[PDB]
């Protein structure tokens, strides 16, 4: 019951997406040997704890079928948050979410999925979006400590986040 099968033409993606799927959510990623080369399906193996490899999973299978797909404006000034600290944020939001997120030019990120998944990526990049024109502790505090990466160019563009921002993003990261 560790094994689940995706379309065969898939496995191009699931290639290369392993390395990226085995870091974010600390499992391992196999492809199984298919048992006849015209089989319209392959079967994947994941090696780990029960809940990263049940959202490994819902990423897996979003990524080779997404149900939901669009890419998400924003103002870029809110860009530096999936750029940097050396991704981590956008790490959170991929195993809080399992959608699969891709950057593009400055102001815009590709979300696609599962449907929840991609709704509920869509709708956290949204509130983050929306918190930027809020006006408001010591949340600035406990931001800057998860800042620990060395070399962040983008340390600077996180720091000046409004607070509201900040503090959501703590959130993100403080999550099961």
């Amino acid at each position: 019951a560790d094994r689940f099968a995706v379309s065969a033409e898939a496995e191009n993606k699931v290639r290369e997406q392993q390395p990226h799927v085995e870091r974010i959510f600390s499992v391992g990623v196999s492809v199984l040997p298919k048992d006849c080369p015209d089989n319209p399906h392959i079967w994947l193996q994941l090696e780990g704890p029960k809940e990263n490899a049940s959202r490994a999973k819902e990423y897996l299978k979003g990524l080779c079928s997404p149900e939901l797909q669009d890419e998400i404006h924003y103002p870029p000034k809110l860009h530096c948050i999936f750029l940097g600290a050396q991704g981590f944020f956008l790490d959170c939001l991929a195993w809080s979410t399992s959608a699969h997120l891709v950057p593009r030019a400055p102001g815009s990120l590709m979300i696609s999925g599962l449907t929840e998944a991609f709704v509920m990526a869509q709708s956290r990049v949204e509130e983050l979006a929306e918190r930027l024109s809020w006006d408001f502790t010591g949340v600035l505090r406990d931001f800057s400590a998860l800042l620990q990466s060395p070399g962040d160019a983008h340390r600077e563009a996180l720091l000046q986040l409004p607070l509201a921002v900040q503090e959501e993003l703590l959130s993100l990261v403080q999550e099961a």
